[PDB]
């Protein structure tokens, strides 16, 4: 998910700054760099995880806070069969999460009138890969995976007269419902979208992933994996447009939205992992999320009986280059403590921008040598993005790999 595109997935990878390319990082490697999967301890792994995110947004004097938690699964298994590793897992996760609720100015119709409309968002994505890793020459490990993605979303966005007009001017907002709803909303209104068998407003695309590894030294590994842009489908499902008059009179139309071109771009990451001491470990990858390679427009069509409304949004997103280092010491044949960091390189309270800086802590507590527990937590370092607004996330994951 991450509401634009970044790096770092997995219980042990999150802890190491989202490094992943060259080394082992559990079954998440299925959605990271399947080649890496080869390094797995002989046998058949079987992890269970609990990924967790939460954002604290503070938009503005006019305070509007975010919180007023979605926890996702991680059933995965990676069987072995000489030189050949085979895995398949489900990987649920949030990333987009806000709940300003109905009380703040985001709920203030033009003319600062308090509507009782909610302002919230939640994008959930469940990746589900099926791939493999292969040992070709105790130096070359190839691996790839093809996953079924299932995106779901629910919004509670409110737009004041102003920006609805702004959307018109820009040549973004077309419709038919517009003419007619104009003059009822007027320079003092606000429109409001609400998505909640009930469609749910979800989609079902496909994802691709292939990567390699090369033991350059016996203390240096080189890695790379290409990530095909996921082919999500169209987000479809019941929704409710509510023209709100310049004084609070609500006109609710019920129809069905269709979000088109929700892009999750491709990415090529390159990294290494050195171990200049049979205890202390270090990792480092450079990621490239190819956003500039997205030229079409995200289209939000809404259809009711009385008519429709549509918003076009062209992409215009340049490339994102993520650099990230990792590390991991072994307190002993029990504890393993890791810690990494990763620097990455339209105020809209309901969809906060990805953060660039990140600090990550974590460790691993083995207790069987056939069972293990990984624990990671990543800090989204605060950025200050008229409407001043700022936020900072806290991601925490925990997986228990019962080496069968
Ligand atoms: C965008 C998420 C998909 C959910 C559909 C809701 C569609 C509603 O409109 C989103 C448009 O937001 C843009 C802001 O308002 C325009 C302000 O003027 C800015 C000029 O760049
Ligand atoms: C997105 C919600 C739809 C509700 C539309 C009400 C917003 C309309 O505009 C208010 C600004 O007034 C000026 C617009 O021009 C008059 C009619 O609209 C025609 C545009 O093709
Ligand atoms: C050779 C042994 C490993 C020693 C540490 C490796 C550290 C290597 O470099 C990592 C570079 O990436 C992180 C830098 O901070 C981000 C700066 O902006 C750069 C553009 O991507
Ligand atoms: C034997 C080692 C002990 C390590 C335990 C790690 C588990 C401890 O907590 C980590 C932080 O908790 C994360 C999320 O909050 C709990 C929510 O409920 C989740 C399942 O529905």
């Amino acid at each position: 998910t991450q509401v634009f595109d970044l790096e770092g997935y997995g219980a042990i990878s999150r802890a190491m700054g989202g490094t992943s390319s060259s080394y082992y990082t559990g079954n998440a490697a299925l959605i990271s760099n399947p080649a890496t999967l080869s390094f797995a301890p002989d046998g058949n792994q079987f992890e269970l995880g609990l990924d967790v995110v939460t954002t604290d947004i503070k938009v503005h004097g006019a305070e509007a806070k975010s919180s007023t938690p979605y926890v996702g699964p991680q059933l995965s298994y990676v069987a072995q069969l000489d030189d050949w590793r085979f895995g398949a897992g489900l990987f649920v996760s949030s990333g987009l999460g806000t709940e300003y609720g109905s009380k703040s100015f985001l709920s203030q119709t033009e003319n600062g009138i308090q509507t009782s409309f909610d302002n919230s968002s939640r994008l959930i994505v469940l990746r589900a890969p099926i791939g493999f890793s292969y040992q070709a020459t105790s130096k070359l490990t190839f691996g790839a995976s093809v996953d079924l993605v299932w995106t779901s979303l629910n919004l509670e966005l409110l737009l004041p007269s102003s920006q609805v007009g702004a959307l018109t001017a820009q040549g973004n907002l077309s419709g038919g419902l517009v003419p007619s709803l104009a003059g009822f909303v007027g320079t003092g209104g606000a429109a409001h979208f609400s998505l909640s068998a009930g469609g749910a407003v979800d989609a079902v695309g496909w994802g691709g992933r292939l990567g390699l590894t090369y033991k350059l030294t016996d203390n240096t590994v080189l890695g790379a994996m290409y990530n095909f842009k996921t082919s999500v489908g169209d987000l479809e499902g019941k929704a409710t447009l509510s023209a709100i008059s310049g004084d609070g009179a609500v006109l609710p139309l019920d129809g069905d939205i269709r979000v088109k071109n929700f892009e999750m771009p491709a990415s090529l990451t390159l990294g290494l992992a050195h171990q200049f001491n049979e205890r202390w470990v270090v990792a480092a990858d450079i990621k490239r999320a190819y956003w500039g390679d997205v030229m079409d427009s995200m289209n939000v069509a809404f259809i009711s009986q009385l008519g429709g409304i549509d918003v076009a949004l062209p992409h215009r997103y340049q490339d994102i280059t993520v650099a990230s280092i990792g590390t991991a010491y072994k307190y002993n044949n029990d504890l393993t403590l890791r810690a990494g960091y990763s620097y990455a390189q339209l105020i809209l309270p309901v969809i906060p921008a990805y953060l660039k800086r990140h600090v990550t802590f974590g460790g691993e507590y083995d207790f069987d040598k056939d069972s293990r527990i990984n624990l990671a937590i990543s800090f989204g370092l605060r950025e200050r993005v008229m409407l001043r607004q700022s936020h900072s996330q806290i991601n925490a994951v925990v997986s228990y790999s019962k080496n069968f």
